[PDB]
This record gives C-alpha cells, sequence and structure tokens, in this order.
C-alpha cells in the first residue's frame, strides 16, 4: 500500500473503534438515548463497512 | 445534560470532524479510493445526523 493509503486505513480502522465505544456509550444510557443508540448502530456498520472495503482494496 | 449525555455528545462532534477528514483524505486519492470516498461520503452524513440528533435530544 502507499503511505497516503496507510494513513486512510488507519483512520478508518480508528473510525471504526469509536463509533463502537460511542454506541456502548449510547445503549447504557437506555431509553434517555434510545433513537441515537439506533442510529449508532447503523452507524458502526457503516464504518465497519468502510473499514473492510479500505483493508480489501489497499490491502 | 448529565455528564454522560455530555460524554456521549462531545464523542459524536469528534467522530463527526473524524469522518470529514477521512473524507477529504480519500477523495484526494481519486480513482484509487472512488468507492471508499463514496461510502465515506455517506458515513459523514450518517455521522452528522447522529450528531444532530444528540444535540437536539440532550441539549
Amino acid at each position: 500500500m502507499t503511505k497516503q493509503e496507510k494513513t486512510a486505513l488507519n483512520m478508518a480502522r480508528f473510525i471504526r473503534s469509536q463509533t463502537l465505544t460511542l454506541l456502548e456509550k449510547l445503549n447504557e444510557l437506555a431509553d434517555a438515548a434510545d433513537e441515537q443508540a439506533d442510529i449508532c448502530e447503523s452507524l458502526h456498520d457503516h464504518a465497519d463497512e468502510l473499514y473492510r472495503s479500505c483493508l480489501a482494496r489497499f490491502g
């Protein structure tokens, strides 16, 4: 991979992990963050899809 | 807002900014990251929607 590709891939990994952490936090807030947790569940799946796509293309 | 809500809101802001940075990086790679940039454009819009939702609910 190029160095520029590696930066992007590392950032995609980081975003996937951050979105999981946020999902956990929103889930822990229960009813007080219910709709937000549902949006974040989708967000995390989308971050995972991006990471996988980068890995397959660059790697 | 609660302190737990503030943590979540701050994290949602951070993720929105990180996804924009990644989008810029993927766009700069042009054809070499085209599909990934298209996924990331959607990802950033979804992060913006999450942030806005948290802000309106917690704030």
